[PDB]
DNA sequence: GTAGAATTGAAATTCTACCGGTGCCTTAC
């Protein structure tokens, strides 16, 4: 009776002035559940209107809905639409002037605005929450709500301050909506915002039309080079883990004669929205870029997305990944991994504050890292890492399309071996291919590495071929790369049976 | 002192830099 009569009202909100005509699945379990007053974590990884959750109850309830958002872009983009619809939504930010505030101050206390989208910094403020005591509050909706939990603990604290808010007020509905969380950001989210015994909501996490795929990183810059050639054309992104990696690898692309240009939070407003305006017309063709350029962008075409180094965890690369094939034709999401890399992100996690958080980002990382290193259907691992029970291979990952395939290793693996136990283990992985392919320098004629035996033992096999079989030895925990002695490879324990090769060994061939 | 890109006349030689990254808010004691 009093929960179908609520259903009636949104329905109506969604025809009247969403112009929609039927509820889909799921949508009014939602919606009536914060109708009823009860607190929704809502994770709907898919798409394409999961504001609608939000934005229909705001709608029915009498009172003011605040929404808080992590961008001044996402602010302005929601607040047009609603606008376009005739809501009478605002938005309080440090670019309006002043008496623009008031005047929405001002419409927030006469109810005119029904969705007011505001950043945690301001709304944390306490003479802010004073002044909210007095409004006629509904709801409280907290959009990319991952971000209390990616940012709330460090880089934003404001973030992590909301459930100050909620505890102020503890008979309005809370509602946290967000598009990537695993268990783990879940239970975080939950935690920070104090919301009370939620409905929780999650969606799949399936995108068919996206084929994962990862390439062994060898040459980087002519491998990225090769991929983008073969795009043809093609609206893609390239991801870096670094400003100036950005920079040097959208310049040699622009040398090369290819549309790209650098996107990172070093650039000025002005250019940034340049650059997502031309790339959104059509006018750019790659955007090479950090994490920076990310939320609130709403173009259907990306065919690619490009990870050049590999990202920090799942959740940022099962983000950045799914900004490809947005309109469900075939994408391609591409990474260029280099175990290197994974070291480097290492060493930058246990260098911070020991305990919990840290123990949680090392395992975050730890699972890239065994995506980025799985001999099963990729997909499998990441469906499976959030929680969505799954068996059956895709049929659509580098994976799957090219199974891998194992050989005797034993042999390779002795003369790997045997070369660095003859460079007495203070070589890094350059020097000691090397010398492994009989190539003479200086350093090789210089030291005396020219009349050891184990020089040129592998000249009939690529230098790439070797830093595989190496890179594996290091994986199998029979060789380190010790950045404490500037990355020397190092014999571990493990080394001595191979190294005298009655212990059998399989290698996998280079993706 | 490694590593990758670029430079040299394909493997050797310099030549670079050696590693984070995300955004609100700025209303003076
Ligand atoms: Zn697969």
């Amino acid at each position: 009776a009093e929960v179908y009569s609520q259903e009636t009202l949104a329905k109506q909100v969604l025809q009247e002035t969403f112009g929609y005509q039927q509820f889909r699945p799921g949508q009014a379990t939602i919606i009536d559940a914060v109708l009823e007053g009860r607190d929704c974590l809502v994770v709907m990884p898919t798409g394409g209107g999961k504001s609608l959750c939000y934005q229909i109850p705001a709608l029915v309830k009498t009172g003011l809905t605040i929404v808080v958002s992590p961008l001044i872009s996402l602010m302005k983009d929601q607040v047009d639409q609603l606008l376009a619809n005739g809501v009478a939504a605002a938005c309080l930010n440090s670019t309006q002037s002043r008496e623009e505030q008031q005047a929405v101050l001002a419409g927030c206390r006469t109810g005119q605005v029904r969705l007011l989208y505001i950043a945690p910094e301001r709304l944390m403020m306490d003479n802010f929450i004073d002044t909210l005591g007095y409004w006629d509050l509904a709801m409280v909706a907290v959009d990319e709500a991952h971000c209390i939990s990616q940012w709330g603990h460090d880089f934003r604290p404001e973030y992590a301050a909301l459930g100050q808010l909620r505890a102020r007020f503890p008979a309005v509905p809370f509602m946290a909506l967000t598009a990537t969380a695993d268990d783990t950001t879940r239970r975080d989210i939950v935690r920070l915002l104090g919301l009370d015994d939620p409905l929780i909501e999650i969606s799949s996490f399936d995108r068919p039309n996206i084929r994962y795929m990862l390439m062994e990183k060898f040459k980087p810059l002519d491998q990225l080079m090769r991929y983008v050639q073969e795009q043809r054309g093609k609206s893609g992104i390239i991801y870096c883990n670094s400003r100036a990696k950005v920079e040097d690898t959208a310049a040699r692309l622009q040398s090369r004669g290819i549309s790209a240009a650098a996107y990172h939070a070093g650039l000025e407003h002005e250019v940034r929205a340049s650059v997502q305006e031309k790339f959104q017309r059509d006018d750019l063709q790659i955007v090479v870029a950090t994490v920076a350029f990310g939320m609130g962008i709403n173009k259907p075409n990306v065919r690619f997305v490009v990870h050049f180094d590999i990202p920090r965890n799942i959740e940022s690369y099962y983000q950045e990944t799914g900004r490809a094939g947005r309109d469900g034709l075939p994408a391609e999401a591409m990474l260029f991994y280099d175990p290197a890399d994974m070291a480097w992100l290492r060493r930058c996690l246990e260098e911070k504050a020991p305990g919990p958080l840290q123990d949680i980002e090392r395992h975050k990382l730890n699972a890239m890292g065994a995506f980025a290193e799985a001999q099963t259907c990729r997909r499998l691992v990441l469906l499976n890492y959030f929680g969505e029970g799954r068996q059956a291979p895709c049929g659509n990952c580098d994976i799957c399309l090219d199974p891998p395939r194992r050989y005797d290793g034993l042999v390779d693996a002795q003369k790997a071996l045997s070369a660095i136990a003859r460079v007495e283990q203070r070589f890094g992985m350059g020097y000691v291919v090397e010398v492994l392919r009989g190539a003479n320098n200086q350093r090789i004629r210089e030291l005396g590495h020219d009349k050891l035996k184990v020089y040129g033992i592998g000249r009939d096999q690529s230098q790439e071929h070797w830093v595989s079989v190496i890179r594996q030895l290091i994986h199998l925990g029979v060789v380190t790369q010790n950045i404490a002695q500037h990355s020397a490879l190092q014999l571990t324990e493990a080394a001595r049976p191979f190294l005298r090769g009655e212990a059998p060994l399989m290698l996998a061939v280079p993706r």
